[PDB]
């Protein structure tokens, strides 16, 4: 039976209509991220730039990205963060296809 494929398959296509409308609202926004006493504005283009580095590695250095940006995409549950790794991951690799499929 293909029923489990296509279980998988609206599990994957979910997860790219969840991202595209993550990044859609970046359109007109430049979020705000708050780490302690800091608060730093960061830009879509930004956003963009690091989550491209997924496309071709699904464990990314956090020496890549800054921190404002990797926090903002860990607090909104795009990305895992291993603090002693000092390596990033997608939250699933539903969400590590919807990169590839969507940047």
């Amino acid at each position: 039976s293909n029923a489990l494929k296509d279980v998988l398959n609206i599990l994957l296509m979910d997860e790219i209509s969840k991202l595209k409308d993550f990044l859609s609202n970046l359109d007109y926004i430049k979020p705000k991220v708050n780490i302690e006493e800091e608060i730093i504005e960061i830009r879509k283009e930004d956003i963009i730039n690091a989550l491209k580095l997924f496309k071709g590695k699904y464990e990314i250095e956090v020496d890549k990205i800054p921190k404002a940006v990797y926090v903002y995409l860990v607090k909104k549950n795009i990305l895992f963060l291993y603090p002693q790794r000092g390596t990033l991951k997608p939250q699933s690799f539903l969400v590590w296809n919807a990169i590839k499929r969507v940047l």
